[PDB]
């Protein structure tokens, strides 16, 4: 199956996890199965729960969802990769878990709205995948700059392998240092100042569509 | 500063158009102003009207919208470019009008739903722009293959300059031959058979959101 580094990394994860947690991760053996699992978790004070906490309470915001996805991907031999989607100060950033199948990038995403969703493994580069989010990242919750497109940059794939898995997989603290390290990593701008002046606000039908909610119900 | 070919093409268009038609096209001097204008046209639920018919009756499906956009782009010196988005037989193709500003591709689009919309001129290649549509091209109107992602290929930019402008700008016929020529042009596949087997259906929240209607 997987390489030496991956099998070693999986072994370190198995030392930290309970039999129940491993039985769950063993079932999530494709990126599609992982997204299906996050679909059963209730979408979200302030928190930054570990994958352990998320599996216990079955509640997650986008980075909590992406860290659990990255864990499940690593348990089946993928790199635990996050990508930050970074907006203007008018909006909140969004995090996904990147994956590759046959040389093509996909993304697992935990969101409550019909935008910034899952991406199939069909995108030839990180850039191409990231640009598939741009048009649907906009102000939908106020008339003030209604429809303004707010995405400005995407991170390099952020490999959680650089940290001891104890520090995030089963942490009882808040992992704000991990969020901060992601936000501080290499990002690539999507626009220059000229391109920003060209931007057209999303239509009323688009802001109405974006406002629909998965949770509750 | 507009080129010789473009000025000549614009001259041919001016011979064919009424003063009212030219007054409209003169106003639509940016891609954004064109999309704003298509927003005031009623979306349709077979026809294949000319830009003349669309300006007269203020009604358009996607290719009628894109042909009017391409005309308005050409009236200000852009190439009148169409891109075909080609689906499985479970769905209908969608056509946009391509444009470039400072080396980056955008797209003008006439649709009734909050998917397959306008694209800002920020995309580094036709491929990159086309791939920005893939995830939001799915079956939302039936439970039969509910949520199936149906996009399979995108055309090369289709330059309408190859035809005598009389043939489409002011045609009174149906332009089924023009639709057929677009569908027959070079297309680039997005998937192979392996990748198609990977595809995941769109969620219920996505199919509900896609179902929303601008018109009536």
């Amino acid at each position: 199956q997987m390489g030496r580094g991956s099998m070693h990394y999986k072994a370190q994860l198995q030392k930290l996890l309970t039999t129940e947690e491993k039985k769950i991760l063993a079932r999530l053996s494709t990126p599609q199965k992982i997204q299906d699992f996050l679909d059963t978790i209730k979408n979200k004070e302030h928190t930054m729960w570990s994958p352990r906490a998320v599996l216990k309470h079955k509640h997650a915001h986008c980075m909590e969802g992406a860290m659990l996805a990255a864990l499940a991907l690593a348990y089946h031999g993928h790199s635990p990769l996050l990508m930050d989607l970074q907006t203007t100060d008018e909006d909140e950033d969004h995090v996904v878990a990147l994956f590759k199948i046959d040389g093509h990038w996909g993304a697992i995403s935990k969101t409550n709205h019909p935008v910034l969703r899952y991406r199939d493994p069909i995108y030839k580069s990180v850039r191409e995948l990231a640009m598939s989010y741009f048009h649907e990242y906009f102000i939908w919750w106020t008339k003030k700059n209604g429809g303004k497109k707010t995405l400005r940059a995407y991170s390099n794939p952020f490999d959680l392998t650089r940290y001891k898995p104890e520090r995030w997989v089963i942490a009882t603290g808040d992992l704000d240092w991990l969020a901060e390290a992601l936000d501080d990593s290499k990002h690539f701008p999507i626009l220059n100042k000229k391109m920003q002046k060209q931007l057209r606000p999303a239509s009323r039908i688009e802001t109405k569509a974006a406002s629909l909610s998965e949770w509750p119900k």
